[PDB]
Order: C-alpha cells, then sequence, then structure tokens
C-alpha cells in the first residue's frame, strides 16, 4: 500500500526529509543520526555528517546485522560513499540500485534494528 | 517499486527518520522545518515543534497547494492533531487513512513543494 503524492508547484530547490546522515561506530552502531537527531546510545566514536545534494539520494547499501547493527556503508547516485562504520559481527545484507526514500528503526543503548523505505529499480 | 527491509534485531525503542516538524507560516508556508531542519525562507512566523512519539505517525492530511503550498495541517494515530498553518489560497487536498512515511519536497524563499511517502490503509 505503498505511494506517494505531489503538492504544491515546479520551483524551489528539491530535499528530501533524509537530509544528512552520521553514526556513533565501535564494534556495533552505538547511534545513527538522522538531521543531527539522535538514535542510540552514548558510546562509540561519532563519525562526520553526510549531508546529501538536492537530488541525491543512497542508491546502494551494506549492512551487517543480528540482534544489533553491527556495520553500515552506503554509497549515492553521484557517486559519494559513506563508512563502512562499525564492526564485523552479524551477517550481511544489501540494497542494490535502489532509491532509499526513509530510514527508521529502534535504538536504546545501541542502534538495535534498521527499516529501511525504498524504491527498487 | 516501492518497499522496505528490516535489518537487526527485536530490542529497542522505535523511532521515525521523520521524527519532528515545525513551520514558519504566513499567508503561506515559508517553511516546513524537518528534524530542526530548515526547508524554505525567513519570514513567516515560527510555530512550535511537534515531535512524534514512538509508534506515532501521521494518520491525516490536509493541504492547500498552488504554486506555493499556502496551508497544512494535520493529525496522527493518536488523535493528536498539528495546525492548520497557512493561508486560505490554493486548493485544498487530503489524505485519510494513512501512515506517512516521509516528507519531501522543493523550497526556496517559500516553501514550493511537497512530496509525501506514505502506506494506504
Ligand atoms: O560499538 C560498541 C562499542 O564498541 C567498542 O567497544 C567501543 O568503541 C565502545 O565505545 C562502543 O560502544
Ligand atoms: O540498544 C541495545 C539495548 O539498549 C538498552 O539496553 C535498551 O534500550 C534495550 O532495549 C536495547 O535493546
Ligand atoms: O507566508 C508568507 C508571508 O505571509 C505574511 O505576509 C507574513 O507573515 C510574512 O512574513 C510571510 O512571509
Ligand atoms: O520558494 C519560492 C521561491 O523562492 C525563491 O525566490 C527561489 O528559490 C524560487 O526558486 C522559489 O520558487
Amino acid at each position: 500500500g505503498l505511494t506517494h503524492r505531489k503538492f504544491g508547484g515546479s520551483g524551489g530547490s528539491p530535499f528530501s526529509g533524509l537530509s544528512s546522515i552520521a553514526v556513533r561506530s565501535g564494534s556495533f552502531l552505538d547511534a545513527i543520526i538522522i538531521d543531527g537527531v539522535h538514535h542510540g546510545g552514548s558510546g562509540g566514536n561519532l563519525s562526520p555528517t553526510f549531508t546529501f545534494g538536492s537530488g541525491e539520494y543512497i542508491s546502494n547499501m551494506t549492512i551487517r546485522s543480528g540482534d544489533f547493527i553491527d556495520n553500515i556503508s552506503f554509497e549515492t547516485n553521484m557517486g559519494r560513499r559513506f563508512g563502512p562504520y562499525g564492526g564485523s559481527g552479524g551477517s550481511a545484507n544489501t540494497l542494490s540500485n535502489v532509491k532509499v526514500i526513509q530510514i527508521n528503526g529502534s535504538a536504546g543503548d545501541f542502534l538495535d534494528s534498521l527499516d529501511i523505505y525504498y524504491e527498487q529499480y
């Protein structure tokens, strides 16, 4: 039942509600920072903030996952990369040739889970 | 081609990448504030910030739209309301019995357009 609708005119500079991503990472992802909002704990080391340009979106992803999120790395449609950040635990999963719309999940002292909404090309 | 995939375990507190919404509003929406990130101009009056709780999402929307976004108002699945903020220009459109996933769009000195990704129930 997923879809989208457009409202408004044709002007302005296109933006995404998913506008910037950073992480706190050690052996796991202690937190994911979405638009400067903290989602996780206080451990780990804070990575620099990746800010999407207008029309730039996540196109490729590799996630290492177990009971928590062990590692994350992604690439945008304009050739920019983020990570890999995290450890070697968990199991690997990938998203390829996509347009990531939204990054949700659950977090505590660590980043427990991620729910990525995306268009598959 | 829209879908989603889950990674990780079952712990933690669920969050949304669309975690808070505020607006600058006059006769139009001068800006929409998503997770504290400014999308629009400096005119209008800054509304208070609406922060979603865990498991709370936008379920109903009314948007007044023309060349720009004239007005916005929404209600969550837990009975909370936001707005209406803005003017009486444009034409009215609605989203009903949905779960809003992501709010994108384009902005300049005003909020030009909105692209709402949502699940229709
Ligand atoms: O990522 C989990 C954990 O990994 C390492 O042990 C350190 O960086 C910690 O600070 C961090 O919390
Ligand atoms: O994030 C890992 C872990 O952190 C905290 O201990 C709690 O919030 C747990 O519910 C969560 O699973
Ligand atoms: O919303 C457009 C415009 O509406 C009103 O005229 C005032 O509140 C302005 O400050 C605002 O920029
Ligand atoms: O936001 C309304 C208007 O604001 C500015 O003048 C520019 O960014 C325009 O492209 C945009 O359409």
